[PDB]
């Protein structure tokens, strides 16, 4: 029999419904349960897990018709885990108004429209042929369909349950099928021996929440886990002297940041937000805590000034009231050590910030949040599109977190979705970046160097994204 794989994780997603589970913790599970029309071939052409190449997966082939539509020829005989055959009806449902982007859909799939292009309703042409299309021109459709938007869901089963219940009992076409969920504890998957692609190599995969990185390292050493997630470069020393273990790391296409609840009076205006941003010496943090392996971003592409931060603190009228910084422990690698360094930096600017460490499983009330840490996946190669997906008009930073973005910012967000790459689009990018930095609705810290640790007897390479790929990349040694 095949070996059981045990993964010690930083957390579980709130749902296994593909869109509702988008987070640092979901894709590593969702990628196993589902397939998309298109897969990212991370290891193509000898790449070290970072190739952006997209290849056919549930679509056997596809051909663009015009600037707003693509015809897909689906792979035949593919079965969902309940035995139902995957047809054009399921692909059309996946990208339908009813499930994904309509007004009613987004009440149970809240980011269905935010993470989509401007879809029009899919057209089913025959059992294995579907046209996916946008209402306005888009040369990103294939990219969206190969992203975390893309998992194909079973129409009849999904409709019978609704998105919330489907998220607790998912059915997909992927190499591992859902077995069990214990909230805040684990998810167990089992091999899908009916898989259409390469046969799964593990009998079961268990994702077990172990909140603290030191405790995860101890469980790898003790033999409780085969792979552990969400470590830092500094954790590499803790594995010194274990011949059977190693670290495996890579830069990933994710930005660690901090952000604000701009409904709060102290953060309704930009002045103090920008002071908090300018006070941070990001190179010092990268040197200190990341062994210079994390990467300071060039904005949202796929300045430390303490003098100006002090000036803005005084201009803001800030009165010395302690400002909390909410962090779910070290859910983000290096969260608490980085916060400690930033608290020192903020003190030097005249701002008192204190940690508010909350437990795994707890969702603070939005009204208790002043500053919080967060991350954003860079989930398409087009960084403008992913920035807009969180910071644009009607998206969550404005709608939920109260950022009163300048009208010009919102105007340019709309313009860049219609412009082709070139001079005008890059000029809009530059101006959006300047406004974003002036407004400081969030502050980008760095792209983390994601570190896993694993048994040498489990052959598996990381990829440059907040997920785990096992296709062609999970072999057990004797
Ligand atoms: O980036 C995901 C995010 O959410 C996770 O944590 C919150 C708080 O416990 C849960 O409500 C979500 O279900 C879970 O995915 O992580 C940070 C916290 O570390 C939140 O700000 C994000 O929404």
């Amino acid at each position: 029999d095949r070996r059981a794989l045990r993964i010690g994780v930083n957390g579980l997603p709130p749902s296994l419904e593909p869109i509702n589970g988008i987070s640092n913790t979901g894709p590593r599970i969702i990628n196993q349960i589902f397939d998309a029309l298109i897969r990212r071939d991370y290891f193509a052409d000898g790449a070290k897990g970072n190739n952006i190449k997209l290849v056919p997966a549930l679509a056997e082939s596809f051909e663009r018709i015009d600037d707003k539509s693509i015809r897909f020829k689906l792979r035949q005989g593919v079965k969902f885990h309940n035995g139902a055959e995957m047809t054009a009806e399921d692909v059309a449902f996946t990208f339908s108004s009813e499930r994904l982007w309509g007004d009613e859909a987004i009440k149970t799939v809240p980011n269905g429209r935010n993470y989509s292009p401007n879809w029009d309703e899919p057209v089913v042409e025959d059992k294995y042929t579907v046209v996916l299309r946008t209402k306005t021109p888009s040369y990103l459709i294939e990219k969206y369909l190969g992203s975390w938007l893309g998992p194909i869901v079973p129409k009849e089963y999904y409709k019978s349950l609704g998105a919330v219940a489907f998220g607790n009992k998912p059915i997909g076409t992927g190499p591992y099928k859902f077995r069990e969920l214990v909230a805040n504890d684990h998810v167990t998957l089992e091999a899908n021996d009916g898989y259409w692609g390469d046969k799964p190599t593990a009998s079961t995969i268990t994702y077990q929440v172990v909140a603290e990185p030191a405790t995860r390292v101890a469980g790898l050493i003790s033999g409780e886990y085969d792979i552990i997630t969400t470590l830092t470069p500094d954790d590499m020393a803790l594995v010194d002297g274990y011949s059977d273990l190693e670290t495996r790391g890579t830069l990933i296409e994710n930005l660690h940041m901090f952000t604000f609840n701009m409904n709060q009076p102290i953060f309704q205006n930009k002045t103090l937000r920008r002071a908090l941003a300018l006070a941070v010496n990001r190179p010092l943090i990268v040197e200190a805590l990341w062994k210079n392996k994390a990467s300071i971003p060039n904005g949202f592409n796929f300045e430390f000034n303490l003098k100006e931060a002090k000036r803005l603190v005084k201009e803001s009228g800030y009165d010395g009231t302690p400002i909390t910084y909410h962090t779910m422990g070290n859910y983000y690698a290096n969260a608490v050590p980085a916060l400690m360094m930033m608290i020192e930096m903020w003190k030097a600017a005249g701002i008192t910030v204190v940690p508010k460490i909350f437990a795994p499983g707890t969702t603070p009330k939005d009204s208790d949040i002043l500053i919080r840490n967060w991350s954003n996946g860079q989930w398409l190669t087009d960084g403008l599109t992913t920035m807009v997906s969180e910071f644009g008009p009607g998206r969550q930073v404005q709608k939920r977190w109260g950022w009163k973005a300048p009208a010009e910012f919102n105007n340019l967000c709309d313009q860049v979705a219609q412009l082709k790459d070139g001079e005008e689009r890059s000029a809009a990018f530059n101006r959006l970046r300047d406004i974003f930095e002036d407004e400081a609705p969030a502050v980008l810290m760095y792209q983390p160097y994601d570190v896993y640790a694993a048994r040498k007897d489990v052959q598996w390479s990381p990829v440059s994204f907040e997920t785990m790929e096992f296709r062609g990349n999970l072999n057990f040694k004797h």
